[PDB]
């Protein structure tokens, strides 16, 4: 029993990560097979990102110019290529550590690990979501950047997530491993504001699910409701619209705690309505919405 | 910017896990060196559990009986003894991943991270507090037992947890690794209520200073306070006594934000008796207790 935030165990993630320095600049690379990935503006001074032409930037730098250091060893960049946002380094040496992965684009509301790294080295992991505004809610200083976000099945890391920036109001901004920005940010030191940062509807149920499974029984209410009377109330305390496919993932949970996912809209609308009145869910004081309905089946069946 | 709840990067004790089998019971051991830890109860059917002689119930079990899977690889058992809840299995083969590791005995109010395993496979990493009542807030499914606790200090691991336990009320307990449960719990299907789940107020402390740092401030209040009278306060709300040693512990976060740890016992005082009237602290609406002030300067530094 008990219900954490749990992130995937990170070592095969730290096999892989390694520093990236460019003239003074440093940050984290993702080494794996022969390719390290690494942000763009590792070739940029402070200076530069102001309004930084990349591939003019690019033209002054040659494969000895990015230093890449993998534990306190040099390795040796034998190729580079631009790939949207991202810097692919080929070394003249696979990573002898390259787990099984995929690079994947995920969607907003889909969750990930994070293992922050600072000049290559790992210093924690946490569990986030890609928010509704394609902003992250993070931990990152100075020198995180290059720090990437993944997925586990089994023994394959997805990679989905590499972290670029930090907006003025201190959420955070950052690639695919293919180098393109989730939502409309670029790497650039300009104004950049975030949208609505609204509530992941079907992670709020799937975690209302896990607080059932775990016993806090004590928001089940009396009521039911309609996709389209929920959604009235989602939009006016700017959850996201809950659809038919979101239902759909909510069946296996459904079908578990024999309560229907309408049901479950029915208590999480009297909990918006009516708030905790000084309760928790969970030890929550606040509906989360960083499970999927994946991780609430994953952490309560355990799948390793 | 950005205060996340962190776990140590759990790379280093994944490669110390291993699948113990003892007849039909199966559950995670830790091989370091050529010695594998598990809990005792490895050895018992759930008949066993009522009231379990375990010394009686050894007598019946040669090195053969114990079953230990390093991947899927069987490791020999040349040597199996009994330390209080613990059973230390020696194998014919040292680990060849043993990171550098001390066994640490944790106090209560201490947080560390939890690396939850299923026949030997490690399913997620967590961070946790020993709680003043000497339970732990966990995700525990049957077979987690032997799943560790750990701190690290750049490339020690600190090993202070092993898990045995889910009381009836779904909170967890367990051994150091000496094999001494934190608190009265026994290894035993017997009734074992746990003691009042008070709040670490020095932990609450710190995040508040954590929030200050990444620019939460409205709780900030115009008062200050005195140990005695906070204390007074704190007793009324289930937090633990603040002592000399807490202030001492929060100086180098005062000293930051130039918020005197009274000052801050005041604003907490004010957020105790006031509540947080729906708004959020670092996006809690209930006060963390689950960061150290050491957290807090690691996270808001980046050691690694
Ligand atoms: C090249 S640096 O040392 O000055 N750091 C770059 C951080 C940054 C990334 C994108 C946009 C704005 C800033
Ligand atoms: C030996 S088992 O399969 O039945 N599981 C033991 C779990 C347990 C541990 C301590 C006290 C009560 C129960
Ligand atoms: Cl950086
Ligand atoms: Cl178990």
């Amino acid at each position: 029993s008990g219900f954490r935030k749990m992130a995937f165990p990170s070592g095969k993630v730290e096999g892989c990560m390694v520093q990236v320095t460019c003239g003074t600049t440093t940050l984290n690379g993702l080494w794996l097979d022969d390719v390290v990935y690494c942000p763009r503006h590792v070739i940029c001074t402070s200076e530069d990102m102001l309004n930084p032409n990349y591939e003019d930037l690019l033209i002054r730098k040659s494969n000895h110019n990015f230093l890449v250091q993998a534990g306190n060893v040099q390795l040796r960049v034998i190729g580079h290529s631009m790939q949207n946002c991202v810097l692919k380094l080929k070394v003249d040496t696979a990573n002898p550590k390259t787990p099984k992965y995929k690079f994947v684009r995920i969607q907003p509301g889909q969750t990930f690990s994070v293992l922050a790294c600072y000049n290559g080295s790992p210093s924690g992991v946490y569990q986030c979501a890609m928010r509704p505004n394609f902003t992250i809610k993070g931990s990152f200083l100075n020198g995180s950047c290059g720090s990437v976000g993944f997925n586990i099945d089994y023994d394959c890391v997805s990679f989905c997530y590499m972290h670029h920036m930090e907006l003025p109001t201190g959420v955070h901004a950052g690639t695919d491993l293919e180098g393109n920005f989730y939502g409309p940010f670029v790497d650039r030191q300009t104004a950049q504001a975030a949208g609505t940062d609204t509530t992941i509807t079907v992670n709020v149920l799937a975690w209302l699910y896990a607080a059932v499974i775990n016993g806090d029984r004590w928001f089940l209410n009396r009521f039911t409701t309609t996709l389209n009377d929920f959604n009235l109330v989602a939009m006016k305390y700017n959850y996201e619209p809950l659809t038919q496919d979101h239902v759909d993932i909510l069946g296996p949970l459904s079908a578990q705690t024999g309560i229907a996912v309408l049901d479950m809209c029915a208590s999480l609308k009297e909990l918006l309505q009516n708030g905790m009145n000084g309760r928790t869910i969970l030890g929550s004081a606040l509906l989360e919405d960083e499970f999927t309905p994946f991780d609430v089946v994953r952490q309560c069946s355990g799948v390793t």
